[PDB]
C-alpha cells in the first residue's frame, strides 16, 4: 500500500547503518525473534539496539495490516514511552523493525530480581513514571490494552518506558495469556478491566484498571496476581466485587488508589492525569 510506504519511508533504516547479532537473542514473539544489534546515526555513533524480525509472517496482508496499526508511533515522544528508532527495509528477509535498547529488562523481572531489593520507595518511583507515560499516551487518544509489568522496560538510566505497543506489539510469554474469554484470542484476562471482558472494548479506562494491577504488581514486587482463581472465574470474581488484596508493604493511600482503579463504573476511575498527581504527592512522603 503507498499511503504506508510513505510513511514508513519516514523511518527508513540502511542496511549499512544496521548490524545485527543474529546469535544473540534478546526474545521469542510470534512475528520472529528480536536479537542485539547496532545502528550508526548520521552523525557519528554507534547505538546498541534491539532488532525485531518478522520473518515468521507469512502473508504481506499480515505485514500490512501490523504496520498500518503500529506506525503512529513515530509519532510519540516522550521519556517514559517507549519509541521507534526506525525500519530496516531488505531484498530477502522481512523488514526489520528497530527499537532502543534496554540495558535492564523488563520491570517485573528487575523487581522480582532478589539482589535488586527496590525499597517501596523505588517500587512507587517506577509506578510514578508508567502513570507519567500513560498520561502522555491517552492525551494522544492512543490506547494501550495490555500495559502491565512485563510490558515496561528499564534503561541504563532506570528511566522506564511503557513498551509492547504498536510495532513492538507481540506474544512473547504466553503463560498470562488466556483463550477463556469472549474473542476466543489470547488476552491477559487477569489485567482486564471487568467491562472489557463483557463488552471487549477496551478503552483509556480499561488501561487505567490494568495501570492498577500493574501497581499491585509492583508493590508485592512481581506477585502473581489472582493465582487461585482460574481464568473462566476472573469475570464472576470481579462481578462479585472481589479485589486483589493489599500488599504486605503497600502504603494505604496507595492501596485506596489501586482500589479507585478498579471501580466498576468506568467513569468513577481517575484519569492519569489524577493518578499522577495523586501518586506524585505519596511518593514525597518518602
Ligand atoms: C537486555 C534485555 N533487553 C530486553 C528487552 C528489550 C530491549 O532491550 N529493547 C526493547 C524494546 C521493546 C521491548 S517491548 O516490551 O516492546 C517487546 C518485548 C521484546 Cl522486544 C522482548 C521481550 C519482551 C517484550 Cl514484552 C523490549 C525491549 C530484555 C527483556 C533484556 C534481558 O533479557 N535482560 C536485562 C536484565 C537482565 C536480562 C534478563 N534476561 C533473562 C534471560 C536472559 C537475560
Amino acid at each position: 500500500n503507498p499511503e504506508l510506504v510513505q510513511a514508513v519511508q519516514h523511518v527508513v533504516i540502511g542496511p549499512s547503518s544496521l548490524i545485527v547479532h543474529f546469535n544473540e537473542v534478546i526474545g521469542r514473539g510470534h512475528f520472529g525473534c528480536v536479537y542485539h544489534g547496532t545502528l550508526l546515526d548520521n552523525d557519528g555513533k554507534k547505538i546498541h539496539c534491539a532488532v525485531k524480525s518478522l520473518n515468521r509472517i507469512t502473508d504481506i496482508g499480515e505485514v500490512s495490516q501490523f504496520l498500518t496499526e503500529g506506525i503512529i508511533m513515530k509519532d510519540f515522544s516522550h521519556p517514559n514511552v517507549l519509541s521507534l528508532l526506525g525500519i530496516c527495509l531488505r531484498s530477502e528477509g522481512s523488514p526489520l523493525v528497530v527499537l532502543p535498547y534496554m540495558k535492564h529488562g523488563d520491570l517485573r523481572n528487575f523487581i522480582r530480581n532478589e539482589t535488586h531489593n527496590p525499597t517501596v520507595k523505588d517500587l512507587i518511583g517506577f509506578g510514578l513514571q508508567v502513570a507519567k507515560g500513560m498520561k502522555y499516551l491517552a492525551s494522544k487518544k492512543f490506547v494501550h490494552r495490555d500495559l502491565a509489568a512485563r510490558n515496561c522496560m528499564l534503561d541504563e538510566k532506570f528511566t522506564v518506558k511503557v513498551a509492547d505497543f504498536g510495532l513492538a506489539r507481540d506474544m512473547y510469554d504466553k503463560e498470562y495469556y488466556s483463550v477463556h474469554n469472549k474473542t476466543g484470542a489470547k488476552l491477559p484476562v487477569k489485567w482486564m478491566a471487568l467491562e472489557s471482558l463483557q463488552t471487549q472494548k477496551f478503552t483509556t479506562k480499561s488501561d487505567v484498571w490494568s495501570f492498577g494491577v500493574l501497581l499491585w504488581e509492583l508493590m508485592t514486587r512481581g506477585a502473581p496476581p489472582y493465582p487461585d482463581v482460574n481464568t473462566f472465574d476472573i469475570t464472576v470474581y470481579l462481578l462479585q466485587g472481589r479485589r486483589l488484596l493489599q500488599p504486605e508493604y503497600c502504603p494505604d493511600p496507595l492501596y485506596e488508589v489501586m482500589l479507585k482503579c478498579w471501580h466498576p463504573k468506568a467513569e468513577m476511575r481517575p484519569s492519569f492525569s489524577e493518578l499522577v498527581s495523586r501518586i506524585s504527592a505519596i511518593f514525597s512522603t518518602f
